[PDB]
């Protein structure tokens, strides 16, 4: 009885799994790399932990998630594996429940975090109001795509509050504010699209997962999490809330997967 838990986004979520590698099974939950590789934490990262430290069952994780991933290129444009071509991967590989990955409605898992690219390089340049609904759209698009494959259960990660790592906070406290006033924007329109697809849809179930507010709780009190503080930088990935200036590092992924396993027990794994 596996779930198969589906993963895209960005650097926050990548670890290099490649569709032609050794593919997930029981004695080897992220197929490949080995848990711990790949990531931007010097560890496991969120779909790690969720996959072989939170797990109430067996999960299996296929992560096709792809470090500089914007949603589609034909909107903010950053690096070739965009949302879209992760999607287009899906399709080519898995979407058809091969042998390989024998999935169906109802042990099918699809976790997207995405966005963090989309704000990072528009939110100077565009209209938050008028620009989020287009991207916002784009990734209904393509989640209904998923569906027409026959996927049921989502998880969606709102965009956490890149607008205080160190790589935003050198740029000055007005930056900070302006990259943070269209995110906000950017979360309450995918918060809004999540509960209208559910709603329409009515045979879904989704966790709308606020990882905002979890890492601003940190960086607000992190003696408290046993962080010296929300600024330093430690690739390490545990000194330190920073692996570098723009990815938090293995402690900080874990206790976000800690925080998420009880809001995912409704979707099969947790």
């Amino acid at each position: 009885n596996p779930t198969y838990f589906f993963t895209f986004g960005d650097s926050y979520s990548q670890t290099g799994f490649s569709a032609s590698g050794t593919q997930p099974s029981a004695s080897n939950p992220m197929g490949n790399p080995d848990l711990g590789i790949g990531t931007t934490t010097n560890g496991p990262n969120w779909i790690g932990y969720l996959t072989t430290t939170e797990n109430a069952s067996l999960v299996l994780s296929y992560n096709l998630a792809a470090g500089g991933a914007t949603i589609d290129n034909a909107l903010v444009p950053a690096w070739p594996g965009d949302l879209a071509s992760q999607f287009r991967l899906f399709e080519d590989v898995y979407a058809d429940k091969p042998a390989s990955a024998p999935w169906s409605a109802e042990d099918a898992v699809f976790g997207v975090w995405i966005g963090i690219n989309d704000i990072g390089n528009a939110y100077y340049s565009t209209d938050a109001e008028t620009y989020t609904p287009k991207l916002i759209s784009r990734l209904e698009s393509l989640v209904e795509e998923v569906y027409k494959n026959g996927g049921r259960k989502f998880l969606f990660l709102n965009v956490p509050p890149t607008s205080r790592s160190p790589l935003f906070l050198e740029q000055g406290e007005e930056v900070v504010k302006q990259h943070a006033e269209y995110l906000s924007v950017y979360n309450e329109n995918l918060e809004g699209m999540v509960d209208d697809f559910t709603k329409k849809k009515g045979d879904v179930t989704t966790v709308l997962y606020d990882s905002w507010s979890f890492m601003t709780k940190i960086l607000d009190d992190p003696t408290a999490y046993g962080f010296p503080d929300a600024t330093c930088i430690n690739d390490d990935g545990t000194s330190c809330i920073w692996w570098d200036n723009y990815h938090p590092g293995m402690k900080y992924h874990l206790l976000q997967a800690e925080d998420m396993k009880p809001k995912l027990r409704k979707l099969g794994g947790w």
